[PDB]
């Protein structure tokens, strides 16, 4: 029933449709791993033809023997790992697709704009107005634009490929969903998000498994080593509790554990005492390292998110002024007040700002996925 994590995390209805479809089409965990691998593979196809999470997971897996890959991957953390891996790749592939639809759209609008600007010139050039080298270079920008269009068309096909793979044979690939530029800031996160949520991370579940294996009292380990705080403030920002866990201007981790109740027994003393202890030490040191990194990941994502939100906000502002400036330029033109070329030039500034905004929105999306992943599967 872990559907609660992605259903309440991802806001976009289309992407939730796709995620739901892929889960249905990927009942077998080992197969889901193949499909993700291959969906990832045919992007690297752009290099060899002429996310930290997936790296670690796939890296972990191949460094394993086949018997081990099968023992693991029957454990709970591995199914959680594969759920998250699947969800995040479907969502990423969709954003890649929608990104490409959108860049392609702008690129074609830019082309038409360059062709109008060009056609205009050559009528005037035959009345003595421009350089032949100007006319020359206007031809070049059109040809390079034609280039990007085919390039964007390839990126579109790459992502559609990845999508069909994750989705299976009977999955409807989305049309271009048109973008309203005034709704691109990310969505609010629940306030006072409890750090307990991080216990659902595969890497921390695996760490607690290693603790239980060295016979730790898990309750006692958590109380000793796991900061029980809130992750978010009243807004969707890092809480002060979260921030204070890192030294100012060093990022060094602050938490100093105190063990009130012994985590390991004296156990079954007799023989191999020292070795059992070493394993106890190791599972603990590993628990610690995973925790501080989990918390660092969440903090880094929250910070990246606030930064991209501010950048997007600024681009939206430039865009609104460029839109109003274009309309005014169009009216002036109609009154003989400005040349046609000034109108096209203004439109081009709109186009470039739209493209920047698209890039940032996408980087925001990549970061949401990061957050979803750093939370260990959403915030429920």
């Amino acid at each position: 029933y872990q559907n609660a994590g992605w259903r309440t995390f991802f806001v976009d209805n289309q992407v939730k449709t796709l995620i739901s479809e892929a889960l249905v089409n990927n009942r077998d965990l080992r197969m889901a791993t193949l499909k993700v691998q291959e969906a990832r593979a045919q992007y690297r196809l752009t290099d060899a033809d002429r996310a930290s999470f997936d790296l670690d997971f796939f890296g972990r897996l191949k460094n394993m023997s086949e018997a081990e890959r099968q023992n693991y991957l029957a454990t709970e953390e591995a199914q959680r790992a594969v759920h998250i891996l699947l969800v995040s790749n479907v969502a990423q592939s969709y954003f890649n697709q929608q990104l490409a639809y959108a860049q392609l759209q702008i690129a074609e609008e830019t082309l038409r704009n360059y062709q109008q600007s060009y056609a205009f010139v050559e009528k005037q050039l035959l009345t003595g107005s421009s350089n032949v080298l100007a006319l020359e270079q206007a031809r070049g920008v059109i040809e390079s634009t034609r280039s990007d269009i085919a390039k964007r068309q390839g990126e579109l096909a790459q992502a559609n490929n990845a999508l069909q793979l994750l989705l299976g044979s009977y999955g409807k690939l989305p049309q271009a969903q048109t973008v309203n530029s005034d709704s691109l800031q990310s969505v609010k996160l629940p306030a006072g998000l409890s750090s307990q949520i991080l216990l659902q991370r595969p890497d921390i579940m695996e760490a607690e498994h290693a603790l239980m294996a060295a016979n730790a009292n898990i309750g006692a380990a958590r109380a000793a080593f796991f900061p029980s705080i809130s992750l978010t403030s009243g807004i969707s920002t890092a809480s002060s509790d979260l921030s204070s866990l890192f030294n100012a201007s060093s990022g060094m981790w602050n938490f100093i554990p105190k063990i009130e109740i012994p985590i390991f027994n004296a156990g079954r003393n007799q023989a191999n005492l020292d070795i059992a202890e070493i394993r106890q030490q190791q599972s603990v040191v590993n628990y610690e390292q995973k925790i501080q990194n989990a918390f660092k990941e969440v903090a880094d994502a929250l910070a990246l998110r606030q930064s991209l939100n501010d950048q997007i906000s600024a681009q939206q502002r430039y865009l609104a002024s460029l839109q109003i400036t274009l309309q005014r330029a169009r009216a002036l033109y109609q009154h003989g007040a400005v040349s046609y070329l000034e109108v096209l030039d203004a439109e081009r500034s709109l186009f470039a700002t739209r493209q920047t905004l698209l890039d940032l929105n996408y980087a925001r999306q990549v970061n949401e996925i990061s957050l979803y992943t750093a939370l260990g599967g959403g915030h429920h």
